[PDB]
């Protein structure tokens, strides 16, 4: 069920941003910008053939603002990394000022009833990372939940930055790695004109404004 | 991030229903009824003083349908069970045909950074259960997440029925207890006229239609 309390980010992290998919509906990007949202990661693709229905619109509209904007791919355990990379690449244009690409690795559907083997994830995810890093010229970010991190990402992928979900506690990775982004709530608290409780993910960057401005550059 | 895939309930469970709070917005209860939703649990109260802003409206409108309707209390770790029970009781009318009351026990805010001691939860939750069972004349349901169940509910509360959240896997309780309700998704898949992807929790009852009709009676 739902509490009226919210989980907040730690005060030391002042660079905040959102991540969205089509399920967040019609987004007023100028209104998010007015709430000091500094970045957005927008869902583009999933698996080897799916395209989020609002990716095109969100990409165009978010990029009209001053926000730093990137795209994410929702990883599939059931198709090859090469095909998944090709799908993200067909959909997401190269743009020097964009944020680095994100691959989102987490459980979905029934996959947690019979978790994929780590070896099989390493093979396919490593191909994706190689292809995206080469194409966009930027170090790839891996988003994960705690369970997916512990089972697939921990003690691995030193060539990537980590974006960790931690919506109930302060953020920490089980191998003591440092995180680069932290997703701190699924139901971000929002002001301004249409302002209301919304199911939209909120996040912070680890560092300061200057680090932010130079991130992935 | 968000997958376009959904987690579905096992085919053997045919009695489906929803749970909602104000965050689900304006609900067309007749439209849910038209999707074979057989029950609803509606958030009424939280802690010792909070009232969900749509409880009154949802209770009235859902009860106009043929659905079986109950209310839930979102438990606070920071006030007494007696005061929390008194708050649910002031807000939720007694109704013979209603579903039993639910107490929702899960982490929120920062509470998972320093989890409450089991003893302290047993004291306060037991008072709530005693007071609600006496007042409504129905066995109380405890909703919990896996983590809250394992830390507070497991090997305890034999006087209650269990409503377990399991949105990534088939349902099972770590002490091998049988569950009575199972929350299988946070983003239920919805048809009909306003039909769209919605952030609304979907659930199944363990049993058949006749058991359902007699449940809590
Ligand atoms: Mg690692
Ligand atoms: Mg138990």
């Amino acid at each position: 069920g739902s509490s009226h309390h919210h989980h907040h980010h730690m005060d030391r992290y002042e660079i905040k941003g959102v991540d969205v998919a089509s399920y967040q509906g019609d987004i007023d990007w100028r209104e998010l910008e007015k709430q000091n949202m500094k970045f957005a990661f927008i869902k583009a693709t999933e698996g080897s053939a799916f395209v989020d229905k609002y990716f095109s619109k969100n990409w165009t509209n978010a990029n009209k603002t001053s926000m730093r904007v990137g795209a994410y791919h929702f990883f599939s355990f059931d198709s090859k990394g090469e095909t998944q990379a090709e799908q993200f690449i067909r959909n997401v244009p190269k743009y020097k000022q964009a944020l680095p690409p994100v691959i989102d690795v987490e459980f979905y559907a029934n996959k947690k009833d019979n978790p994929p083997k780590r070896e099989d994830v390493t093979k396919e995810l490593s191909v994706m990372i190689e292809m995206l890093e080469k194409h966009y010229g930027k170090k790839v970010i891996l988003y994960a939940t705690q369970e997916a991190y512990d089972l697939y990402i921990k003690d691995a992928y030193p060539q990537c930055d980590i974006w960790i979900r931690s919506v109930l506690t302060k953020p920490s990775l089980s191998d003591e790695r440092k995180w680069t982004f932290w997703q701190y709530t699924n139901r971000g608290k929002l002001s301004g004109y249409n302002g209301k409780e919304k199911y939209i993910d909120l996040n912070v960057f680890y560092g300061n404004e200057e680090e932010f401005e130079n991130y992935g550059m």
